[PDB]
């Protein structure tokens, strides 16, 4: 791992962490009755990073018995200077509808926020029977504009973090554990 | 599993089994070079079914030191039933060109072969440096087409199988072993969507 400046969560600590936060979105939810095919908890992974992260967890919720529908959507940047809003270009959506629906917006690490808080926003207008997000990193003090995750695995300093799904110039998404790319690399 | 009529894998099993594979890839592609940034292996993983199989696959072939681009794509055939459509949906292609690059295709089922003899067939055009497949499971008693994936991890009866990414209609995907669903469960459904 000679690209990496520090290790901040290994695989076995991500997998912990995970198990926790399911169970506590299990018991958030043990009200709402969800039921497969009817009602299930909806979980709009937010394409590239987060299929790793919605892997695991969606198999972790599926341990407290959670029934879970996987929706994966692409969004695509306007351009540089383009929107500020973070209006992104939708490429695929969900499949079904999610109005009615409780759905749980998935993310692998939320930063400004411009993206999340548009998507966000967008969800909500398409009337779900409730709306929340889940992330596995926050850097609570990147934000562009205000916004705050449900459930987060974890809070992390501005460090760039690779690895568990997340990329540098498309490298190091496979890594098992999440590390912070050395400068000297990024350089 | 009470929709289930038996298991066929357990996630332990899956597990041992993508890791074997996953070494197999390793020395098969070392004559290759592949390198990060430069010569990663493209890895276009085909949405929906195939996003966990992909997640545990990629990290099999990290701990082989197997440097990996990855690509999400996505094409529908069987949608919420059964039985193929016939038709494959292009959704999405990727993000970036595949020529002149290594690519695998990783896919949870191959069983008509519909879906991979269009996706081959698309990107064999495109003339990436090679282009081969890897699928989780094999229900080899249900071609339509001919197809022979360089890499398989299971071959299954036909049979609907559900869990580790594998769905009938949208449900079951998160189940961490591989199922044999119950004709009576689906069917109560079928019946449902009709
Ligand atoms: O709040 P932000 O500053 O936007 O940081 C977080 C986002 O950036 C990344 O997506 P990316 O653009 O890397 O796409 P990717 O998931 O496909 O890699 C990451 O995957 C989150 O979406
Ligand atoms: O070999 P074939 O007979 O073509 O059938 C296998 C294909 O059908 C399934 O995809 P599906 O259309 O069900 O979409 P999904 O991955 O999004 O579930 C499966 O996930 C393979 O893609
Ligand atoms: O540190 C980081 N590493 C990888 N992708 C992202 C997104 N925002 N910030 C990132
Ligand atoms: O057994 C099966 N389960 C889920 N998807 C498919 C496609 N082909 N055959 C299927
Ligand atoms: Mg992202
Ligand atoms: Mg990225
Ligand atoms: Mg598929
Ligand atoms: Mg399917």
């Amino acid at each position: 791992y000679e690209f990496a400046e520090k290790i901040l969560f290994t695989e076995e600590e991500i997998r912990t962490r995970i198990k926790e936060v399911a169970k506590r979105i299990a018991d958030d939810y043990k009200g709402k009755g969800l039921r497969p095919y009817v009602n299930p908890l909806v979980l709009i992974s937010v394409l590239r990073g987060s299929f790793m992260f919605t892997a695991d967890l969606c198999r972790a919720l599926c341990d407290f018995n959670v029934p879970v529908r996987m929706e994966f959507i692409c969004v695509s940047s306007y351009g540089e200077g383009l929107t500020s809003s973070g209006q992104v270009r939708m490429l695929l959506d969900t499949r079904h509808s999610i109005e009615g629906h409780h759905v749980l917006i998935v993310e692998d690490i939320v930063d400004t926020a411009l993206t999340l808080n548009y998507l966000y926003h967008m969800y909500f207008t398409r009337r779900p029977a409730s709306l929340k997000t889940v992330v596995l990193l926050d850097k609570r003090e990147g934000r562009r504009v205000p916004f705050s995750a449900d459930y987060v695995v974890a809070n992390i300093p501005n460090a760039f973090v690779i690895g568990y799904g997340l990329d540098y110039d498309d490298t190091y998404r496979e890594l098992r554990d999440i590390v912070v790319l050395r400068p000297e690399v990024y350089a």
